[PDB]
DNA sequence: GATCT
DNA sequence: GTTCA
DNA sequence: GAAC
DNA sequence: GATC
């Protein structure tokens, strides 16, 4: 590249030659855990990734660590607590309007440009955890989400039926 | 305000006045859960939130529900898988400077200077859910953290013992 | 399509 | 103080 | 909202 | 990274 980046995600990645210095998935220690679950196809048109769905019975499943592989290579481990088409969706907010808006978030735009430029079919590996069951006021959940995460949720629905409305601070509809 | 507002984060409270409509805490159904944990202090020279510790030995506590309130009202409903003194730094990234890089939050953005202009301490009471225990891989875990979450961290924690680094795409040290 | 957490 | 997920 |  |  040719300008002075000022952070590590705006060094936008450029070819697949980028990844040459990667980990093999093969030498991935927790692969046997994995499978391998959707690809992601780039659409430089249209600035985004999209899906082809491979372990069809997984693809509405919550709560997962992914690996995205180009070539063999590990390009990323990240994980959700939605399904991988949303965290995709996610990923597809990181268009370059959006990082100028500042509204994507700073790894969504990384990913989102340097898969667009890689332009290869991303291999997605999945691995789904166990989840527990836990008690909030006296009730029981078993879910992707953090206890905090669920309590709040709870609370906020409660305040919205009690009060109408959510408190001005809670930005999100 | 009188620019013509792209989204709601880019509308950010004035003064008390603003809150005139909020629900009083009083009125909050589950303050019976909740016991008042800090408050933050505006300093508008240093554009930052500074901490009064009350509930001292919760202070380095993971995995709350919040509620901000200001004058009697709730301004907001939020949760952190961290102590609330990382989730107030994370509010602390809410500078103007940075929401013009587009490196913070849009939330954090619109907290950090919504609370500066009111300018008024605010009360933060908390709510700490117990922890599950949950097994990943044989080990058993009780924290603050969603399984996947837990899940990728172990993982990579894995990947960087083997490997010596992290993958390309995940930018963060 | 776009922003919020 | 500042960016990443 | 989590992390450096 | 979650959400509308
Ligand atoms: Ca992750
Ligand atoms: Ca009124
Ligand atoms: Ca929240
Ligand atoms: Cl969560
Ligand atoms: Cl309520
Ligand atoms: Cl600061
Ligand atoms: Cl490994």
């Amino acid at each position: 590249h040719e300008f002075m980046a000022k952070r590590k995600s705006d060094i936008i990645l450029k070819s697949v030659d980028d990844l040459k210095d990667e980990i093999d998935y093969k030498d991935f220690e927790y692969k046997e855990y994995f499978n391998l679950l959707c690809e992601l196809v780039p659409n430089n048109s249209l600035e985004k990734l999209e899906i082809n769905a491979i372990d069809e019975k997984n693809m509405k499943n919550e709560g997962l660590v992914y690996v995205f592989v180009i070539q063999g290579k590990i390009f990323k481990i990240g994980h959700s607590i939605t399904p991988i088409t949303k965290r995709v969706q996610s990923y597809n907010c990181g268009k370059v309007e959006y990082r100028k808006n500042g509204t994507c978030s700073t790894t969504n735009y990384f990913v989102l440009q340097s898969l667009l430029k890689i332009n290869k079919i991303v291999q997605v590996y999945a691995f789904f955890p166990e989840q527990p069951t836990y008690t909030l006021f006296g009730k029981t959940y078993q879910d992707s989400f953090s206890t905090s995460k669920r309590a709040e949720n709870v609370i906020l629905e409660n305040f919205i039926k009690n009060h109408n409305k959510k408190p001005i601070g809670c930005t999100q509809t």
